[PDB]
């Protein structure tokens, strides 16, 4: 399903690990992935307790409400590649207007922000639209260590228990006006399916 | 003062701006390095304990040694303007060569990276040299809240005590090659002088 | 309202004075400001010709050369409500879809005569898929600073408006190498008497 | 002789008219020319009466300094009608500095010590052989100057041109655009050339 406010569209979002064993051998494992192409609503009060309290509530009140989405991820943490490994995030956005955007990714543990990454991006005019590409943004050591700790657990239900109190809040703003363009609240479980990583998108509402 | 063999820092300023009325604006500078006398050297091992294990030591070992500097700031946190206030950072760099730079600003508390902001800038030919201007980059909420918390302390010595374990590491790289162009370690105290904000620059060396 | 020809868009225009209160505190006063599209009212260019008598490089001559889409009239109600060391400046920004080197000529006319001309050349910068031209903090010439001071010393705002009837500014932006007219703005002035401060009104210049 | 302060050097200065009678015919007449190559001193108080006084004047600029930036140029302009005048009247000049900076060249034209017209041109440097060079190429003269040259040329005798020129002066002030620091100041005074060798000039260092 499509994640788009009236000002910005999320085209793609992937978090992955890449291994280049040698100059001729390359492997990539996707942890989570929202690829390029009806939404169910979720009351934002149902998730407030798990997010910062410039928190999710203040951001929602500031608006616009059409910019708010919840994504449930079932992350693939299976050791499918022999891990020099690179851990990264790639994402792509588009707008109708020519503007610089700022993508804030806040990582929270028990509702409290522990690390934050802020990336500004300039648009490329492409096919009449303005496209923003954040390509292979390295994951911070906190996240790489967190993934390694999860993978050392012997049971997927233990990974789910740890993940119950782990959340990510992505806030995209227009750099110069500081207007909220898109807000995505990410929640996680580990995937147990043969099809791998899965996701479900919901529109965040209030009343 | 601050220049490696590949990149020169022309200006750096952090400030708050208030709109008093539709035609009147006030600006308060917290810190400012404006636009050559010799620099005193500081052994980089004297500051590693506050910048421990992309860290300062790892970057310094990778080199070049001429790219590393330490700036001590005495920040002006006096309420000189009645604060909708904008908190921002403006900076300018220059080089003899045309390249795309990536500016990473890492905010650390007790030696741990809590926020990282990354901004990419494209060279502009100006007066026979290449200039990079990052104008009015908004401060993240973590920094605005940190400034507000410091200002609520009743004594300036308490602010200095909190600031003992707060550091900022700015790393400028050539975007495509990832070569280190300039690294600045920033450390802070609150200014108690009538002259306002002050700074002192040192060259980082390893005896 | 938006000032844009088919080749160049005016994003911002501000004239201001800046004062340093202490080493870390600066105050800025805007005299006039056009900040960052609703439709524009049209004004026949013959209704303003009598106030721009200057012939060579003047309004009528440029309008006749064209293109008509490049011509605008801005009415300003300037806010004239310091110490030594005050900075008087002008900041402006433009954008285009194409990469150009532009030349910005600002002609100041007083009592029907061109008294000052300031010329600035600007090189396109690729930003967000468009080309931006920024003329940041261009210092006002002493003639303009002294003119502002003389207006402020007048005891009545109607005397300021009478002196201002004879004062016009013509801004002509051209493509540097071809000398093609990209944008022409005729600026006319009054002093603001409102509590809201500086005001402006944009009109498109037409002929019949 | 060399016109250079510790921050800026004047390489060349020429005022001229060009006539392109047809696609194959070109003519150029130089009115004045300082081409690329000790100085006699003149006390700046000897010329104060002929230049702008009080605010932004020669005296105020001289007192602000640096004293090494101030020069007086006497010109004997060639006003002979040597070409059949569509003609273009222009000024071309070049400067150089050791530093990378944007300069602003103000040319004030004065009659009886009062500024009548001013042209301000900003220029960006080009890095050339380890020097930053500024070129103002074929800057069009304003109509005031073209009409003044035509009026002088209408006088039947050269002494009559010298009489009118007695109270005509040009003050060129070059500043660093962003800091407004004075880089170079040249006071120009004029007579008409009566020699077969044409246009002449003499450079003096202004002292106090
Ligand atoms: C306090 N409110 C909530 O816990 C909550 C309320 N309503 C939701 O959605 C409604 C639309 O269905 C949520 F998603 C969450 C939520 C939130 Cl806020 C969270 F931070 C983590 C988290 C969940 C659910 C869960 C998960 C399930 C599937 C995939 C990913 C995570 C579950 C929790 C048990 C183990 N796993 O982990
Ligand atoms: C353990 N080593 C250090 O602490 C250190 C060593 N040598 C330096 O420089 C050498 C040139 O002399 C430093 F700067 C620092 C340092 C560092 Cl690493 C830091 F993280 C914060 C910090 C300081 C100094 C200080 C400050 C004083 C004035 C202005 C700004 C900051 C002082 C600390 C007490 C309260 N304030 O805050
Ligand atoms: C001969 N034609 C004109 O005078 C004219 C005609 N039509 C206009 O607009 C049509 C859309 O409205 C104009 F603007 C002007 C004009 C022009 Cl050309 C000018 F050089 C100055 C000037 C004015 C009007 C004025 C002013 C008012 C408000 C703000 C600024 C200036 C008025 C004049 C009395 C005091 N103030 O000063
Ligand atoms: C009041 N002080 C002066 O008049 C003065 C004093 N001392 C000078 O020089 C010292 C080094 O000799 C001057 F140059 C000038 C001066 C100045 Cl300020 C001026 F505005 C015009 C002007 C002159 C001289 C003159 C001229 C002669 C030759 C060439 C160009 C001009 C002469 C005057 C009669 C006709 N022509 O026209
Ligand atoms: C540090 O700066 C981290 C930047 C944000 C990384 C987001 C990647 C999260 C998706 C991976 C899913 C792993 C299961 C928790
Ligand atoms: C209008 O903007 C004029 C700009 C300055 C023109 C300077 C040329 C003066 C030299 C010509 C000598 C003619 C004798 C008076």
């Amino acid at each position: 399903r499509t994640i788009a406010s009236s000002r910005l569209r999320l085209l793609e979002y992937s978090a992955f690990m890449e291994v280049q064993r040698d100059p001729d051998t390359y492997s990539k494992h996707l942890f989570v992935h929202i690829g390029q192409t009806p939404l169910e609503a979720v009351d934002v009060r149902q998730i407030y307790d798990k997010f910062p309290e410039g928190g999710l509530k203040e951001l929602y009140e500031k608006g616009p409400p059409n910019a708010f989405f919840l994504v449930k991820f079932w992350a693939d943490l299976n050791s499918t590649i022999q891990e020099g490994a690179f851990y990264g995030v790639s994402s792509q956005y588009s707008s109708a207007d020519s503007m610089t955007i700022s993508v804030s990714t806040k990582v929270c543990s028990f509702g409290k922000q522990v690390v934050e990454k802020v990336e500004t991006e300039y648009a490329r005019l492409e096919n009449g639209r303005f496209v923003y590409r954040i390509h292979r943004s390295p994951m911070c050591e906190y996240m790489i260590n967190f993934i390694h700790k999860l993978k050392h657990l012997p049971e997927k239900y233990m990974m789910n228990s740890v993940l119950e109190n782990f959340t990510i809040l992505q806030v995209v703003t227009s750099r110069d006006s500081q207007e909220t363009l898109l807000v995505i609240a990410f929640v996680f479980e580990v995937s147990t399916s043969e099809h791998g990583a899965q996701h479900h998108v919901y529109k965040l509402v209030k009343d």
